[PDB]
């Protein structure tokens, strides 16, 4: 039968994750145990899977469908039936899906373009304006241009995470939540009154995401629609299939929904791509080449931020050594064999380990530790499902392509106008948020004194 | 601060214990944290200790009282307010303690003498009628014996182990019951689903050993006592104290905790001792030489197992080094300080660790892995509270002569009759089940043809 | 000086400390540590808990103080709505209510509740004539039986029938379990939980259904109970009678209020005597002498004296409905030293009122009925357990009649034997009863029913 890692009596597997690296554990786990282990806890089975023979008959459609781990039922508490916690044959996923699909088109790019372009040029100027002794806290400042970004793109208002050296008021709610999410999967007494004082930080911290949620509901039936973005479509879209829009209340999960999904991946991307970037110098040297080359004008245009070939292809790279959405679940719809091996009774879940997929050297070669984004030059040689940082089928990010124009317009930007040093030689340490990030990754930007408007960079 | 082993998370120490040899893995850390050590698990702490300077202090009644460990309390769903169960201040913990002392006093072990000859008599016999190519399943047929006795010596009933190759119905829901105590244990949520098996199981179990218990305390009230023993004293005596007899709920607990204290503990102790001997031939001759010089009639009188005194020692050593019941937890009475530096807050738990105070070299010297039984050959030499196999002050077993007779007994009779061979030669496991007991420990006996209560040595024929 | 006050956890205040099913049992144990007096706060609320005769006689001056809803009562309200108990003094539904059900709760009015209070009274005494020798007394279990099925007859004319089930009735396990809620409620932060409401829904219109059932067959009138006055009666002032929507609260309120207190007042009375011989067998004696027929007249049981003394002293120690809440009318000073703020919320905690020392003696913890012997050498407010003022339990004589016959009867017909050492648990569900209260008892063989 499958393999099994330590056990525990009663517990079975439960503390091998009562830890605060639970992902990093996994990974560890499936490099002793190979491809597929069963995991158990009181009551509940899953088995992960690690290997790309595996997980490319788990995002067979007909065989397997999204399951919503228990991180993902906690998360409904106050995302709901949003795109990201409904199950698929929820009347409000299709519904929600078809409404929103076409505000990710390619049409619809080129028109968060230029909201894109003016956070990205608060952060430059920042790191412009620090003086001599000071640094820069990465994931901080990352985690300001992503929220920011998704604000006013997705619903014309403006954090101005830049105007304030805390974090914003609503961030810090829905990072507290998300930390409570990932709290109490480590919870075996829930019900225990210790736990009290966090049940009503949470149950305060969603007071506060939804009183935003209505002040920006606020913002618009006040505003008189100058506006032409996803709240739009929230609002207006009719599904083609029922005729009928989102009601109030899937909205209010909604625009929770893509405030939280829309900002924590893509900054734990920009964070990794550029560690990878100081801890490679001569890969670091081909991004400052390229950028230079493509970017020359004073603000990045959308058909430039597609040149940015060699950009991609380092968030690629980045992405395939630390997912950072790192992990998802699936279900068998029906009974089914797997790999020719292991049956599954229908219902039993399955739980892709992204990072591990993408360490599997039967198909990224022997090389896979080596950050070498050249991997990516050729797109078609990497087999179907060797890379899947954006999960799969339909159940797939509707946020890609956004995340990486935005990471690559940005990224671009930051190493046309900066040179970067790892001052004090940073060892990766990687916090677990429901994402991987970056934690204490620190650096030292020195100006290339390039004029960001006509306006000139402080060689004033 | 205090030492402590491996954390995790929420869960805190829990994790550590959630193993089938918890004691085993205790000693463990003893050994790399030293004499104290805190350890948690959800919303409780104890503290074990493992120095005789410590326990010594731990011991003091006037400072700590017996605390119910987890498992005891969990334990009452079936013993109840029993002696073992009960809180000191529980009013039936002094009345049945008035009310039982006497019959388990030294003086009372003449009165139990034949009927421990009656059950030790079906285990010779038992060895003697194996085939050759047989072997002994030393802890299995010791748990027949030791149960059958306090069956017997206890009750006037015969559960007939030896008539049974798979034990007796109520034990087997009794050692369930224990089972579940220990599982219990290891749940850090009880009251989840996925454990509704295990309580429905638990309650079968307890409605079986109640079962059996009730039957006895009928066939006697209704059956007009011919015999003379520990229910007579339960259905008759009074509490000097108050003039009150026990109550019929609280004596169906007694019974059932007489039946499992009175055996698994002792069983083990039997079975080690053997494993010790087999380990250790010049011991194991000085004592057969005993056993031989000393019981001289065709069956054991009491007078002659008070004579056995090297094999005295040899249990005494046994227990030493592998107590069977080897845990016991206290709490602090009021506010108090321990060794100079450790504050308790009243009603803080501590646990004594048994078999790492029977190794502390301060006391005992380097020798403490060795066994020799000749350590005891002068008991004035020993320190206080340097050896407590039988727990402490009040709260101490009232077992104690009644396993140490029986076992003298037994031990003595095994090897007036019986040369012993590892044939398989054992490495110790130790299985855990609130007590220790050797798991898996075989052996060949050859029988020396001596005839027991003048029935030919069935052997000799 | 700031008022004393037990240990706060940040933003849930004071509110950990009453995460536990004994809750009361738990304020007596910090008025215990604190005194006459203390602040206790919870996330949008806090009371003062006054445990002294000193305080409470002044809290109970209805020129400086008027009942308040403390937040159980106001959880209550869903079900219990501007009932007697859960409304407050100045809503028009209470003083009309008040007026109009007053005399049929009068000393007078008992005589015609007797009848009927004996027919379930006799119920019990056969339930445990008819028991095999083996069994035993669920004591509070058969109290409850006996308490809803007198409230249920004698004021709606409705039979429970609780004698002939083996189980609780449906309309009462969704009651317990109304109740089991509102308790929930008050150890939570925020009232996630809607989850929790749907079975509370479920349990109310349950007990809806039931009341709707009594009230529809009514209006289509053999019977002359509460429900007529309820629905015939008019008020004095107004001359107009309560309206349907407020019958239905009424219905509930005296169906919840009118057996629980009552059943756990039998259950603590019996307690004591068991415990204490000298008393039972003096009790005993009373009842033998006084209720010389089968069946008990109004007349015996008013001569019931020991009995109704035993009753008290049983409240005395554990007052069954245990706490009440007043806030301050206007600006006052309470005790010559605690400026209160007008709306400012107190709590009178009965059982340690009825322990103060300096209005009892040090004999506070024995059970001694004599202490009611000489009813005026008992200081004013120092004895409570039905409340004060005109927000007083309109039950009280309803409570004590039903208590002094049943006791009366279960002591001219049995003795009792702890048979098991029961030690004292006391349950909380809005109230006190002991929990897992067993005895025996053994027949003295007096007939009852005629052959
Ligand atoms: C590096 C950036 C990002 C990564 C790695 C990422 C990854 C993923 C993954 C793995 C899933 C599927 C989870 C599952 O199977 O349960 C997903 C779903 C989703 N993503 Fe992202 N995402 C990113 C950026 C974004 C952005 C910027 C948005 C919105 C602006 C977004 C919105 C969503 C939504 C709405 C879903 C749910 C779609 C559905 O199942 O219908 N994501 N993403
Ligand atoms: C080698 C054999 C035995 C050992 C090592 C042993 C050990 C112990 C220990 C350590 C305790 C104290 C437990 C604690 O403090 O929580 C104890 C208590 C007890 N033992 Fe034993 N015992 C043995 C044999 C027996 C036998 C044969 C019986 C009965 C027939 C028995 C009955 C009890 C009882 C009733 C208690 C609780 C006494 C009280 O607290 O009043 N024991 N024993
Ligand atoms: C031992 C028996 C009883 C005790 C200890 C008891 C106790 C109390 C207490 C302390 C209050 C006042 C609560 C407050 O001020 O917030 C009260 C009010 C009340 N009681 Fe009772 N009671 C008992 C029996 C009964 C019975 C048998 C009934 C009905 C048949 C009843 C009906 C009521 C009602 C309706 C109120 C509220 C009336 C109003 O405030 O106008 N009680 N009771």
């Amino acid at each position: 039968e499958m393999p099994q890692p330590k056990t525990f009596g009663e517990l079975k597997n439960l503390p091998l994750l009562n830890t605060d690296k639970p992902v990093q554990a996994l990974m560890k786990i499936a490099d002793e145990l190979g491809e597929i282990f069963k995991f158990e806890a009181p009551g509940r089975v899953t088995r992960y899977l690690s290997s790309q023979r595996l997980i490319k008959e788990a995002c067979d459609e007909s065989r397997f469908d999204k399951n919503l781990s228990q991180a993902l039922k906690f998360a409904r508490d106050f995302a709901g039936d949003g795109l990201v916690t409904s199950w698929t044959h929820e009347k409000n996923w299709k519904k929600a899906h078809n409404i929103l699909l076409p505000s990710f088109s390619q049409q619809a790019m080129k028109g968060y373009h230029a909201m894109m372009v003016d956070i990205a040029v608060q952060l430059v100027q920042k790191w412009e304006r620090l003086n001599a002794d000071e640094h820069i806290e990465v994931s901080e400042d990352m985690t300001r241009l992503t929220l920011d970004t998704i604000g006013l793109c997705g619903f014309n208002y403006r954090f101005n995470s830049f105007y304030r050296d805390q974090p914003h008021p609503f961030i810090i709610s829905m990072v507290r939540a998300l930390d409570e999410v990932m709290n109490k999967l480590q919870r075996a007494n829930p019900d225990d009154p210790a736990y009290d004082e966090n049940k009503r930080q949470f149950q305060e911290d969603i007071k506060v995401m939804n009183d935003l949620v209505d002040k920006i509901i606020a913002d618009r039936k006040a505003r008189g629609e100058q506006s032409d973005d996803l709240l739009t479509q929230m609002l207006n879209g009719k599904d083609p299939e029922t005729g009928e829009p989102l009601d109030d209340g899937n909205i209010r999960y909604q625009i929770i929904t893509f405030l939280f999904a829309g900002h924590e991946a893509t900054s734990g991307l920009l964070s990794f791509a550029l560690y990878f970037l100081v801890k490679n110098p001569h890969v670091l040297q081909k991004v400052a080449e390229e950028a230079a080359r493509v970017l020359v004008d004073p603000v990045p245009s959308y058909k430039q931020v597609k040149q940015l070939k060699y950009v991609g292809m380092v968030l690629n790279e980045a992405l395939r050594l630390w997912p950072t959405a790192p992990a998802f679940s699936l279900y068998a719809k029906e009974d089914t064999v797997l790999g020719g091996e292991y049956p599954l009774e229908k219902g039993d879940e399955v739980m892709v380990l992204i990072p591990q997929l993408h360490r599997d050297k039967t198909v990224w070669g022997d090389d896979v530790e080596e950050f070498r984004p050249e991997r990516f030059e050729n797109p078609s040689a990497i087999p179907q499902h060797a890379f899947k940082p954006f999960g799969n089928g339909q159940r797939a990010s509707i946020g890609q392509q956004f995340a990486l124009h935005e990471a690559t317009l940005v990224l671009g930007m930051m190493l046309k106008h900066f040179d970067f040093e790892d001052h004090t030689n940073y060892e990766l340490d990687i916090k677990e948020t429901l994402s991987l990030k970056p934690k204490g990754f620190v650096v030292k930007a020195k100006s290339k004194k390039i004029p960001l408007g006509g306006i000139p960079s402080p060689s004033t």
